[PDB]
């Protein structure tokens, strides 16, 4: 599923991401935009052989099991393919664990390089939230 901007904002708010660990909703929509272009089916391979999955590009090195990342962890206790669903519940609940691990949203390289320090509230402008 390719989400619309406000559709994703509304779904992220309903799942409790608005101001989660202090990060306003615009941060999460900005992150999703530059990580996946709002596409739940996005995948990208990393140099070490791990793979990033879903609308927030969660990594198999630490967070999910894809059966092809030997020696890795599965801290969200899910198969990585669950992160590609049109239902974003698994992505959001795993993201909540990531953002809580000490580095905040700096864990998402696209957020640090394209969202941090900008007017992130612009990403929810116009939405009925
Ligand atoms: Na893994």
């Amino acid at each position: 599923k390719v989400f619309g901007r406000c559709e994703l904002a509304a779904a992220m708010k309903r799942h409790g991401l608005d101001n989660y660990r202090g990060y306003s909703l615009g941060n999460w929509v900005c992150a999703a935009k530059f990580e996946s272009n709002f596409n739940t089916q996005a995948t990208n391979r990393n140099t070490d052989g791990s793979t990033d999955y879903g609308i927030l590009q969660i990594n198999s090195r630490w967070w999910c099991n894809d059966g092809r990342t030997p020696g890795s962890r599965n801290l969200c206790n899910i198969p990585c393919s669950a992160l590609l669903s049109s239902d974003i519940t698994a992505s959001v609940n795993c993201a909540k664990k990531i953002v809580s691990d000490g580095n905040g949203m700096n864990a998402w390289v696209a957020w640090r390089n394209r969202c941090k320090g900008t007017d992130v509230q612009a990403w929810i402008r116009g939405c009925r939230l």
